[PDB]
């Protein structure tokens, strides 16, 4: 039997980098919903509007769970 691991990659549209505690809080809010590459959703955080685009779902479609890993992409 092989090992199974699902993942979702996301990119912020404004230029901002959030500390590593954000990714856990976003996973708890979103998990249970299904995601596909190309979808776009808006989240209000601390009185500031941020748009997030879904870069790639592996595999697509998938549901987000605490066992699914999520990674934030940014440029140097």
């Amino acid at each position: 039997e092989g090992v199974i691991m699902s993942e979702l990659k996301l990119k912020p549209l404004p230029k901002v980098e959030l500390p590593p505690d954000f990714v856990d809080v976003i996973r708890i809010k979103l998990q249970g919903k299904t995601v596909r590459t190309g979808d776009v959703i808006g989240i209000s955080i601390l009185g500031k509007e941020v748009k997030f685009k879904v870069v790639q779902a592996y595999p697509s479609p998938l549901r987000v769970e605490d066992r699914t890993k999520i990674t934030l992409v940014t440029h140097p």
